[PDB]
Parts: C-alpha cells; sequence; structure tokens
C-alpha cells in the first residue's frame, strides 16, 4: 500500500500539471496529457459525449491566463492494477469580473487516467454544474 | 481487439444489470455491483463528494419501479488493461405523471469498473444534470 | 409525372397509415411500418437521437385513444430513387381537456422511407415545437 | 458492407462541405449542393415548410465568418436506394460574444440526400431548437 | 345601387344564418352553406391555412348550445360582380365559465361568398384574436 | 381552367407588386393597388375594423426598407367569376436586429380582389398574430 | 328655472328606477325604459359600440339581488333642446363576496334620454373603467 | 328622413372639427364649439366628472401637433328632435415614439350636442379605455 | 378656558360614544349622533365624497362585534364657537384573524361636529389610509 | 338660505384663495389665512397629526410655480352658526414630466373654519391618498 | 462595582419576571411590574407611542401559553443612581406551526426601569424589529 | 412638580440639542452628549446591539447638512430621580430627493438620560422601522 | 504521529456520537457531551450568539427520528495538544417531506473540543447554510 | 482566573489585528497570523472546506482601504487547554457604495487559535451569512 499511495499522488501530480495545462493555455501539454480517445462530458457540450481534443481546441486560443486562480481540492483516488485510475476532486475558480469584483465558480470533476507505455494519460473526464 | 470488443460488451451489460437494479429498487444487485468504496458525484449530493453506500439506500426504500422506462443510449466503454474499464453514457427516463402524463428526464453518467476477484464492480460513478 | 404523382400518393398514405397506428396506440401495426435501424430526433427525446422502437414503445401504453382527432396537412413529397422518399408535413391535432376543452396542438415532421421486400418502412423521423 | 461503410463516409463528407458553405456564407458552393426543389423545416421558419434557397440567402449577407467554430458530432447515416440517404446528427456551435465570452450552441439537424447527374444534393432539412 | 344594398342583405343573411348553424352545432346547414374548397385562417388552426370542412367537424360534437350568445356587430360587405361578395364584421360572444360568470369573448371574421348555382356558398374564412 | 390557373397566377402576382409595394414604402403603388372603399382588419387596427386608405399612411412615412427581405407562402387564390377572386396566405418577415442578431416574423394574411375597369384593385384586407 | 330644475328631477328619478331595475335584475322595467336603438360603451362590449337591448338580456338570467347595493352619486344633469337630456354621475356598488368580507366597486356612468311620446327614454349609455 | 341623414352628417360634421381643434391645439375652435357648462368624464380626471372648459386649457399648451394621427371611426349619432344629438365613435390614435416607432392608442367617445342661438356646442363628453 | 376644557372633553366623548356604535354595528345610536346632511370621506368610498346616513348602512348588517378592539389616541379637539368642533385622532384597532392572530391596523381620522337644537351631531367625517 | 348660500361661497372663495397660496408658495397669505394653532392630517405627515404652521415652511421653499395646475371640483360646504364652516372637495393636479408628459394626480380634502375677529381661518384640514 | 454588579441582576431578574409574565399571559404579574404611566415602542402599536397598560390587555387573552419559548441573550444594563436603570438585549421567540415545524423570530428589546418605594417597575419599553 | 416640569423640558431640549447636532454632523456636541458608555439599537446596526461613539463615526463623514429637516414630535419624558431620565418621540424627517423632490421619513426614538457630574448625557438609544 | 491519528479519530467518534444524539433527541447524551458553556452560531438562532444548552432543548421534543438521514463527511481535525481539538465537517441531510419525495439539505459545521476530567465536551458549535 | 480574564484578552487582541490586516490587506501579518494549514468554511468558499493561505491570497490584491470600516461585537473566548482557545463574534462592516449611500454588512465569525511555539495563530476559521 506503499506503492500505491505514492501512485495516487503520480494521478494528483499529473492532473494537476492538467490543471495548470489548461489555466495558461498551453495545448501541447494537454494533448500529451490526453489521449487522442478521450471521451467528454462537460457544460461546454451540453450535455453531449464529445470526442477526441479538437472540439477542446478552441479554449486555448487567446488572452491566456486571465488572471485567474484554480484550486483542486481534497483529491479522491481510486487504484485499478498498475496502469489504471481514476480520480474525483472539487475544482474551485477565483476570478475577478466585468468592474473588479471577485468571484469564485465550482465544479465536480472526474479523470479516468490509462499508463500507456509508460507515461499517464487521460482517457475521460466529466464536469459538473 | 475482438477479446477487447467483448470485453466492452461485458461493461455495458453489467452497467445495464445495475441500471435495471435501481429502478426496480433492488439493494442487494447494487450493493452486489457497488464497491464498498465507490466514491459518487451526483444531483443528490449537492456537489459534495459521497463514499460508502449507506448514502444511496436512502432512495431504494419504497415503491420500488414508479412504472418508470430507462434506457442507456449509445454506452461508449474505454478499455485498461483486463481489470480497469470506464463507460460514460447519457441516461434517459420516460415516467408517468399525475394527471398520467409522460415526460422524459436526461442525466449524463460515467462509471468507473474494477474487475476485482474475477467479478465487476463500480469504484466511482459521475450523474450531472 | 404520373409515376411521380402516384408514388407521391403513395408515400402519403402510408404515412397515414403510420399515424393512425400511432393515434390508437397499434405497435403491432407500427413496428410494420417501423424499421429495425430506424432513427429518431423528438422533443420527447431532448435532443438525442434515438435508434430503434423501444423507446417510442413506451407511449404505446395505456387505454387507447381519447377524443383526439390528428391530422396531416399539405404533405410535401420528394421522391428520391428505387426505394426511397422523404415527406414532411405540419401535423395537426385537435383534442379535449378534463374539462371538455378543444385545444390545437402542432408539430413539423419529417420522415424518410425506404422500400424494402416491396414495403415502404420508415427509416428515420425527426419531429419539433 | 464495405459498400456501405463507404457510401456513409462521403455522405457524411458531403454534409462537412455544406455545413462549412453556411459558416463561410458560401452561398454559391451552398447552392451547388442544395437541390431546387428542397423543403425545410427550421426554427427561422416558424413551424412553416419553406421550398427553394432564396429564404435562406438572407443568413448569408453580412461579412464572412465571426469567431465561431461548428462541429457535426456521431453522424448517423442510413442509406436507402440509388442515389439516397439522410443522415442525421447535432450539430454543436462553438462561438464568442462581444464580451469576449465563450457559448457552445445546438441544433439537432436531418437532411435527405439524393444523388443527380452524379453529385449529391440536399432536397429536404429539418433543424429543431 | 338598389339591388346593391339588397345583395349586400342577402350575405349579411346568409353569414348570420351561418353563424346561428356553428351556435347550435347544426353541420348539415354549415356544409351546405360552406364550399368543398373553403380555405380558413382561424385561432383554432394555429397560422396554418386549413382546407376543406372535414378539419371543422370536430367542432360539432358534442353539449350542443352551451347556453352562449354571439351578436355579429355592424356587418361590412363589398360587391365585386353578382355573384362574389366579402363581408368582415366584429363577433361577440357572451358567456359564463366554470362558475356561473359572465364574459365576452371578441374576434374578428371575414368571409368571401360565391353564388354557385343560385345559392351563395363560403369560399373562405379568416377570424383573429 | 387553362384560364383559371393564369388567372390565379394574375391574383399572386399584384398581391406580390403590393407586398414590395409596402417593403420599400412606396405610397404610389399601394394607393395604384387598394381601392377607395377598402375595409381593412389588422394588428394595427387593434380589433377594430378600418376603411379607406388615410389610416395606412401612417406607416409609409420615413426610412423606406429597412433591409428586412418578405415571403409570400404558398398562395392560395380563390377565383369567383373573372372580376372578383381572394387569396390567402402566410407571410414571412425576415428582419435585422439593433445587435445585428436576424429575426423572423409571421402574420396570415387573406385579400380580396376587385377587378375593376381592367384593372385589379384590393377591396379588403385581413392580417393576423 | 323651476321648470328646468323640475326636469333635471325627472331624469335623475328614471335614472335612478333604471339603476333598481338593473340591481334586481327586472329586465321589463328595464326594456320599458331603453329605447330599442340604445346605443352603448361599456366594459362587457370591449371597446366595441352595441347596438339594441339583446346584449344586455344575458345579464338578466339568475338570481335577483346578489346582496349588493349600488348608490348614485352627485348626478349632473343637462337638458338639451325639448325632450332631450343627459345625465352623467359616478356609481358606487358595494358587495360581499367569499370570507364575508365588503367590497366597493366604482364607475363612472353617462346616458341620454329622449321623450319620445313622453316616456323619457335612454338611447345611448356610456359606462366606463 | 334625408333631412334626419343630414343631420346626423352635420354633427359628424362638427365632431370631427372638434378633434381637429384638439388635435393641434386650436384653442379658440375648442372654445367656440364646447359650451362653458360642459362636463367630462375622461382619464385626464381619473373617475371625476369635470365642469367649465377650463381644466382642458391645459392641455393646449405649444406643441402644436406631434406627428400624430386621430382616426374617428363608425360615427354612431341620434338625433333628439332639431336641436339636440348625441354621437358614439371609437377614436384611433397612431403616435411615433422614441426609436421611431409605430403604435396605436384606442378609445371609446361620445360628445351630446346641444344647438344653441343656431349653433351646435358640446355640453357633455365621456371617454374611456 | 375650563367652559373650553368641558367642551373638549364632551367631544371626545360623544366620538368615543360614535365609535363604539361603529364597532357593535348599533346603527340607531349612529343615526343618532350622524346628522342626516353628514358628509364622508372614507377608503371605503374611493376617493368619492359620500353623503347621508344610506351608504353606510351597508356596514352594520353582520356579525356585530368581530373581536377586535378600537382606541382613540391623543385627541385633538378644536373648539369653534359654543355649537361647532372638530376633532382629529389616530384610530389603533386590534384583531384576531383566522388562525388565532391578533394584528392591528390603524388609521386617519376627523371629525365635524354641530351641536343643533341640544345634542352634538356629526356632519363631516374623513377618513385616512 | 340666502345668507346661508352667501356664507357658503365666502367659504369657497377664502379656500380657493388659500390653494392659490400652496400652489405660488405664498407662505405670507398661507400664514394669514391658516391658525397658528392649524391642526394636519396629510400623506407628508405619514400618518402623524401636524400641529402649527411650522412643518408646512418646507414645502414652501422652491421654484415658486412649477407649470401646475390644481382645481378644486364641486367643493361641499357644511355652515355651522355665522361663525364656523367646513368643506370638503376633490382637488385635481396636473402637472407636466421632463419628457414633457400631461399627468393628473388627486387628492381629497377637508377643511374647517372659523370666523376670528372678522377674517375666516383655517384651523384644520385633511387630505388623503 | 460589587454594588454595581448587584444592582444589575436585580435589573436582569425583575425583567426576567416579567417576561415570564408575558409568556405565560399573567396579566398579574405584568401590570405589578409595569407602571401605570408605562410609555411603549412596539410593531403592535405600528409605530404610535402608546401610553397606559390598558393596550396591552388584548394580548393577554387567549391560551396562557402557546408551546413557546422565549429566551433573553446576553442583556445590558445601565445603572444611573441606586433607583434607576435600563437594560437592553435580544430577546429570542422558538415556537412551532401546525405542520410542526420549528421557527425563531427575533426582537430587540428596551427597558427602563424605577425603583418606586422599594419595587422595581417599568417606565418605558422599546421593541422592534 | 414645577421642578420635574422644568427637568421634563431640560431633557427635551439636550435631546433637540442631540439632533441638530446630528442633522449637521457635529461629532464634538455628539460626543459631549452621548457617553462613552452609550449603547444603540438602531436600524443601522441591523438588530446588533452597538457599544461607544465608535460605530457611529461612520455618520460623521460626508456633506454635513443635505437639505433634509428634523422634526421631534410630541416628546414623552419619564423623570426618575434628579440624575435619570427617558424619553420617547416621532422623529420625522423631510429630504429633497435627486429629481428636486420632497419626501418624508419617519422612525420611533428612545432615548435614556443621565445627569453625570452636572450635565446630562446619553447613555443608550433605541431607533426603529 | 499515529498517536496524533488515533486522537482525530477520538474526535470524529464523539462528533459522531453527538450527531446521533441529535438524530434521535436524545437529549441526555446531548447533554453529557455539549459543555454548560457552549456557544453557538447557527441559523435557528438568525446570527445570535446562544450560550447554553438550554436553547436546544427546544429542538429536543418527541418526534424522535424522522425517516430523515444525516451524514457527516470527510471529516478535518486539527489537534491543538492533548486536550483540545476542533472539527470541520460537511453535513448531509436527505429527509422525505410529502409526496414522499427525496430531497437533500446541506450545512458547514465546525465543533470546538475541550477534554475535561478526562471526558472530551462541546465547548462551541458554528454552523452555516 | 486573572490569568484566564487576561488570556481571554490576547485572543481578542490578536483577532482584532488579523481583522485589520484584512482591512487594508495587509498580507504579511495575515501569514503571520494564520496557521499554514489553516482550515476555512466561508462565503468565498461555497460550502467548500478551504485549507491553506493560498485560497485567501486572491483577496489581498489591490485598494487598500476602499473606505469601509469593520467592526468586532462582543467577542466571545473559550480557553481549552494549554495554548488553544477560540472566539465567536459578530463582525459588522460599514461601508460607502455609489451614489453616496451608507451601508451595513454582518457576518458571524468563529476563530480557533493555537499558540504553537509561543505566537498564537489561528488554524480554523467559519465565516457565514
Amino acid at each position: 500500500n506503499d506503492s500505491e499511495k505514492a501512485q495516487k499522488q503520480d494521478i494528483v501530480r499529473v492532473t494537476q500539471t492538467l490543471l495548470d495545462a489548461i489555466s495558461c493555455k498551453d495545448f501541447e501539454t494537454y494533448t500529451r496529457l490526453c489521449d487522442t480517445s478521450m471521451t467528454c462530458f462537460e457544460p461546454e457540450a451540453l450535455g453531449n459525449l464529445i470526442e477526441g481534443i479538437e472540439f477542446h481546441r478552441f479554449y486555448f486560443d487567446g488572452n491566456r491566463k486571465n488572471q485567474v486562480h484554480t484550486t483542486m481540492l481534497n483529491p479522491n483516488v481510486h487504484i485499478i492494477g498498475e496502469d489504471a485510475a481514476c480520480v474525483a476532486y472539487v475544482k474551485l475558480t477565483q476570478f475577478l469580473d466585468r468592474n473588479g469584483e471577485a468571484h469564485t465558480r465550482q465544479s465536480q470533476e472526474s479523470r479516468v487516467w490509462s499508463k500507456k507505455q509508460g507515461r499517464w494519460v487521460c482517457v475521460h473526464v466529466h464536469r459538473s454544474t
């Protein structure tokens, strides 16, 4: 359970690396961490199950980091072998809007990881609220 | 590949078994299919991550099937080895009204399955909308 | 245009048969006219594409007709190839309430017909509003 | 099924061409792909069945594209006869506002294709929601 | 203008006879006064142009006169030859509803008349509000 | 029959001329086409029957065409002799918005035409919704 | 003037009698006081002008006195020519509904009296708010 | 009777002049045509009966017309002898607001006319809605 | 002064007597203290000045109490001569509703008194809010 | 009564003078006509019984006349002896806006007058709504 | 301060006794503890300053204790001499409903106490919200 | 008594002084009359009991007047000894808004005074509504 | 550290017992586990800090449980030495209302634990939302 | 106790300092007072429990003092074991917005202090409403 407890950390490390990727619009690191067969259920998709990375690009063009701050709270992992793991966490986002006001946005996320040829890559993601 | 396809069919089938279980409010099948460490993100949890199974039991108490048919639409399955797999699908629920009118409800579910000692079990579920 | 005007008259007659089958909840006749791989976009389906006839089976239960009168207005027909056609019409439904009041409902419909084994079968339907 | 799998791949490619023609307001290409007797049910038409292409011409004016990205998801294709097909898909549109905000729009679509003079032309379209 | 002033009266007579027909659900007198090719724009049709009498029948079945009273106000006629005339009038309807309350319903009507083989018959009608 | 068809085309054409006239706010054509005794039931009249033409003039004052295309859908014509005819049709109007957005408006119109001294003229109009 | 002051007294007496007839739904008195061609603008006629006595008869069916008391405030009489006069006044109506509550209803009324063949009779009435 | 037909015309003419006086704020004509004792019920008086011409003066301040058109629909006149009359008519008003938007206001009017020393004067006016 | 102090009390007493009569619906006392010519401005009259004891009779029919207490706060009395006076006071009323709940109503009251032939009588009352 | 009808004109005049003073913010005339111990019930006192003239000073400060006309409708006076009276009436206030929109305000007023050393002074005022 | 800390307990106690009396509708204890000239500001007085004990009698009539608990939070006392004090505090009221739903009401209370002949009596109370 | 009448006046004066200080934002006078230990219950404190002169300093920063008048209605004062007192009063404030409009604010106020070493000082204040 | 890990467990255990005590209304256990001085912030206290166990007693009336389930999610504990601790956790509550409808209520809680004479007791509780 | 009473004074001093640091957005002081592992329930964290100092840093960017004054009311301190304590208090915040208006904001806060290596530091904070 020591090579398991450490394995979880890897997941947290990777998903944290994955999050920082989206935060500053680093599409290259996004594609390296996301498989090509990645399924997706998220608010930007309206109840549709998206396939592949392409659909995600749209959100990697522009003003870059908008002085926003995201926080992954209590990551919760599940181990299933030594190449497959899933992690669920609450993601908090802090931002200032239109006039400079401060607001917090919240969303529940789930990610399914697969150790493909050494390195972990995200196969499926699900976001809500 | 064929071992894969068949494997995917194995996932869709159990998931289907579980859904039928929830419809007819059959605890036993539910608990037989849902692990002890099963984590869950769902509307009834208000954005909180749920653990255990004690929580889900609140809904299986009562009048069984409210004469409400549910459909699992185009299940997308992911294979990770031979003991880890995940499936994403849209879930449709048709139910009758007070005045007898017919209505349809939608939610997007994800489920992670770990093959623990031969039999498949759900370790994490995520429902939304 | 007589082999064209006849075939349109014919196409309209089978959809009329299908609509009647639906009105008096005749699923046997209904499935005779709907292909096994039939797809469908419709309000009861919430933006999802449905395959098969089982989903529509749900509306075929519960007594029979009511004081419901349905009408297919100005059916527009396109003849395509060997055994293909598509038809478009506004479907009008005259009904009464619990208070005996008379109301009129509308919906726009599209059906695609294919002739297999000498019989016209609906392979796709799109209903809106 | 290879003369079936090819023809579906083909049908999807022409609707992709049509959708692009619409996105960048290319009416010349648009009319090349839409029959002269094309019919249409669509939100902009308010429950009425439209004939011709002139009505749709209205949307082809005004600069060109915007920061609009459109996508055709899980296109479902039915092959009918000689030169007939019909396709169904959820059309996803990613756009931005005056405030630079990103929004996602959806619409369910059905098109009926006929092959005349060796070319696939759309003879009927139904769009909803 | 004496055979014109009298001709108008005929129209008023006939349309008044036509109204009393609908009031006490006399379908036979309705069909005798309404042509077979009668076009119709009315609230029960939802913006659709109805053709023929059939669609009208629905409203000639039931409780008969419901203790209601209609009044044709200031008829206004137009003469066009000696076999074609159109009349427009405001139609007021008095009724008691659910509990016994008294309410007045109003609608604007237009009718186009044709003298076919001696007797006048309604070819087209349009009601609003 | 052929004299009839051609005659019907005569009605649809003038009506079309009148509609174009209203679009480009061309009084002259309007008044040339609308009789002196023309009665009218329309939304701008609030359920009142209008006489003369003085009233309609209020709308032709100003910026001509607001860059708004109108379409007369499937004109249904009625023949009554050779100097009396009526036509019913749905009318669609596409117009631009403040923010440049596109919008469609609908109304159901009826028009009565009297052939007075060779030229066709409108004696009564009825618009709704 | 004592002749006019006494004449202004008769207008108030008949008008008062007409108001009681209406209160206890005494129709014979009503018709003995309202001309056969009496004109009328009133709430129950929605902006429309009524002619005749027939329209009003609708309201004389039923429960004589509904436990309601109407009061004619400061009648103002105008004597015009010979056998002609008009009166304006506020009409208050106190009534008991449900729950035993007491309420007051207000209206402004105008009536025109013609002394046809001796007896004063109302030829025109306008009621508002 | 034609004597009566012309008297009714005289009444429609003077009341049309009175409307014009109001429309362009010509207070002299207004005073000429209205009696000193004239009473009045109207929106600008909130259920109160007004006496004297004074109260009306206020609306005759500057701003002549306002690109506003007032219409007098089908005036109903009652002739009570040779020196008394009352007229009832619906009055339409199309006004241009801001944004150059065309709207229509409606109201029901009644005017009592007394013929004094040869000339007709309005002794009472009632307006609603 | 002491004579004026006595007269002031006398008015407090009578009016107090008058309110107690209104409380228990004693019409005899009420008409004894309220002169015939008594004028009234009160919420129930809707801004209309009321005359005589008539309009009031409507409130003296009914239960005869209601479990509501009425108080006369700081009566302020003006003495004008030995036969005229006026008093103003805040009037508090406490009442128990349906659900056995106590509530307080308030109102502003002014009364004008006249010592007509010995006894004091109210000739005018103004109530508000 | 010719002496009673005289005292009543005098009371109407002084109160007319008093209101004129209020319109043109003539505080000197106000005080000369109002008793130093005048009582008050009015909206601006929010339910409180005001005493004295001081409270009203606030309102006399400002832009004298604001292009606003006030009329005192049908005044009713009560004579109580040759030295006391009270008058009731509805006061109509017509005023303009920024947009130059005409509006009418309304209130109900009671005033008590006392003859002190020959001059009529107001000892109590009551204004509602 | 040990004498000041003593007088402060005494003031908290008596006021505790006083509130206990109000809860269990013990009017005898209420009066014994409240001065006959006690002043009052509280919701039930709707903004009026009540004087005396009479006004409160109304509330002591009823079902003694209604299953409602009241608590006096952090009392603050002011000692002004050995015979006068005032205390301030928030009073919490917990009560049930018909459905048996628990709720908490809240108010802010100030009370002024005067030592008269040895006993502490409340001369002024103030309750808000 | 006369000594008590003098002490009562003294409290009216000081508190009056205290309100004028608050009106023109004179913090010096305010802290001179308000003892250090002064407690407060006021709308701005939101049901929270406030202590010391601190919380109040926030309102003495600003324009220094505002064109608002403040009155002290019927002060009721209780004398407790020669060094303690309390007063209650309705407080009227008249203010002119943005659009040069006058308005009246009201509030219920109670104050507790202590003659600490010669001068009077407020140790507690309660404001409401 | 494991010593610290077990101390945190002891804290999660006692607070879970306290939740159970509340859940089934066992007031003895409640009193045992809560200190006499326990302070509290919570909805049932409306922003007021509560002191003493008394105030809570109210919620321990009859109706043991209510088919309601309370859940304590991921409890975060802080260990401040061997006799102090504070725990933070989210608390979920699924309750059955009327109609047998399942709902979830949420709230964030914090409990401060002091270890006295060997046994842990709650000295403070804060609850929100 | 003088030791505990002085210890309860330090908790109020540090808490007061922490509140000023937050007021003027002085982060170094903030982090010198909040543990690195401080827990937190607060509005800005929507029902979620935060860990660390990083989340809070978002709010220290910008305009030091926004012209706002916060006040800590009646702090209540609980001393637990050694080097441990908690404090509860209401925090009022008066602020000037736009239009120059003054408002008050209220919140209930709970903080837990651990005396780690001499200096008291906050390890847990809960803020509500």
